[PDB]
């Protein structure tokens, strides 16, 4: 920042990704070409909308986001060859959960075992699917570094895979992690970490807390949570989270997320439940968790709830690394592979090295 | 407002952002409270600044050796010494770290030419914390070349800019000319604080001298690159926000003068890379700038990250949260996950350039 001007929209309410001096200029140029450098448009729903209207809107927004991320995601392929296979498992309640299993070509149960990432994709726990091109690309790029990556096709609160409120998606992620943990020799894996971004960061964090609650925490060796979407407080502007106003309408408007909270928790009864919104965890909830990495984006309205959770994990005694990825809007290092490849692959390499460090 | 912008009495020990493990270690070291003011400042005579730096060197070496003096790398490492000649005829010692069994007949490994910190004024490549760092990097599968460059003060003094820079450049050129003999593929400059300055400036100098193609990348940690610690510009709020977090800026203002006694290089990018023009940076190879959150130097590092991007350089920018200046380079017993996250990040970057 600068001593006479607070950053972002705290210092200049008209600022956008396109005019913020902090934006990586390659990302700013790509967003400008896509029409997404200006402040995000006003959504037709908000936290005052009825749940059914929030569900309907989310189901419509899913296609728009999938189109954008499909463009960014599907223009290339990993530098090392990767195999992808599908497996269907049974969730605790009897539903079928599809898993996309990515691994280096030639990896078998007879190879030397590789570290494993159980990947929980973003979309606010409400929209997007593991089969989407950006998430398939991400899992394959991780696999190409020498990993087995398991993409969980969990139930969503809305959209094509809806409509399943909390805790459906969490249970699917947890059951997928338990299946991976019970199939280490068949998968040819050494260690298991949870990782995902935004809503998937929430799910990766919450899955690990659920493992603690259910007594199988020992199966999870670590968590790499990117730009976690974990407070649920997007309707308001808690003083504790200035980034919500500093970077509002940078890619995401906070009214949109306030509306997308409702499909996840239609009754609102889980607003302070740490399994739904990990930001609300107590120190006792976080005690004993395995090592964490929290990686936030600089120009992201969610930045400060991720950093707050990093600090609480440390206060609870969890081994935690905290990283800001500069120059990026929300989750940009997960998708803009053609525009900021060095940033994208820096994050891929960081996740992979962390996974290896846990084996 | 964070840190001392919001509470002028705040220190590393009371800042809510400090990693509590690091805060406890600093408390035990007497370094959690606001750093002491030095007996010299930027208005002191050059001779007094040199004398102060020379006196302080041994105390800092003892402290940093405590942190990097108990553990050894998980993988075995060999260290050998080589002495080369600088452009001016002086002898430059090199400490070469590599995995045990690595030879010119092995498959070649990526190389890091490491330029240590100390404000370009004090500390040596032989210090235990820097030897430990180079060995931990080598243990990941790297050849690491520690440059024993001339300093502006202390045991290796007294040599102002550009002596140390020329030594780092000449060492990098020697490495680039001995790739088969070292068993190395690619080469990346890396260092922290004053060593971040030297790694950045060595690469800019390679562009000016026509050998830039030899350097495949730069990983610059918490770079000490503005030289503006006496005056604290508005554009660098961290200078106030985190002042006396480990370092008081009067101390660094005093340590500027041995490097540039006349002040005539205050805006020279080879002395202080923060002052680079876009033209100075055009065409440089990929960079990573990694700053510390609770570091008065944070904002000049981030400003340079943004300038590299504006110049068209592929640049990744990272904040290491919860850390004071260069903590992820030394406090391995206290925050090993942070320390090794950085070691792994540097090594992965080096491999990514091969």
């Amino acid at each position: 920042a600068t001593l006479n001007q607070l950053p972002g929209r705290l210092g200049d309410p008209s600022m956008s990704l396109g005019t913020d001096p902090r934006t990586d200029p390659r990302l700013a140029a790509a967003l400008t070409q896509l029409g997404l450098a200006d402040q995000a448009a006003e959504p037709p729903v908000n936290a005052n909308s009825e749940v059914a209207d929030c569900i309907a809107y989310s189901t419509a927004a899913e296609q728009a986001w999938q189109t954008l991320f499909a463009m960014l995601g599907s223009q290339g392929e990993p530098s090392n060859p990767v195999d992808v296979r599908e497996e269907t498992i049974k969730g605790r309640g009897g539903n079928e959960i599809k898993l996309y299993i990515h691994s280096p070509t030639g990896h078998t149960s007879d190879s030397d075992p590789l570290p494993c990432v159980v990947h929980t994709h973003g979309g606010g726990m409400v929209i997007l699917t593991a089969a989407d091109a950006n998430y398939s690309r991400w899992r394959s790029e991780l696999a190409a570094t020498g990993l087995v990556v398991v993409g969980v096709e969990f139930r969503n609160a809305a959209g094509a895979l809806g409509n399943h409120p909390f805790p459906a998606g969490l249970h699917d992620c947890a059951d997928a992690a338990k299946w991976v943990a019970s199939n280490r020799e068949a998968l040819g894996i050494s260690t298991l970490i949870m990782s995902g971004e935004s809503g998937g960061g929430n799910l990766s964090l919450a899955t690990t807390m659920l493992a603690k609650k259910e007594g199988w925490l020992e199966e999870i060796a670590g968590v790499y949570a990117q730009c976690p979407y974990i407070s649920g407080l997007y309707a308001s502007k808690p003083e504790e989270l200035p980034s919500l106003l500093e970077n509002d309408a940078y890619f995401w408007d906070m009214k949109t997320m306030g509306a997308m909270v409702k499909p996840y928790d239609p009754t609102g009864e889980n607003a302070s439940n740490p399994l739904a919104w990990p930001y609300h965890a107590s120190l006792e909830d976080l005690a004993g968790l395995p090592p964490h990495v929290i990686s936030v984006n600089e120009l992201d309205p969610l930045r400060d709830e991720g950093l707050a959770h990093y600090r609480k994990l440390l206060k609870a005694g969890v081994s935690t690394v905290g990283r800001t990825v500069h120059g990026t809007c929300h989750a940009a290092d997960c998708s803009f592979v053609d525009v900021i490849p060095d940033v994208y692959f820096a994050t891929v390499r960081d996740i992979s090295a962390f996974a290896y460090s846990r084996a």
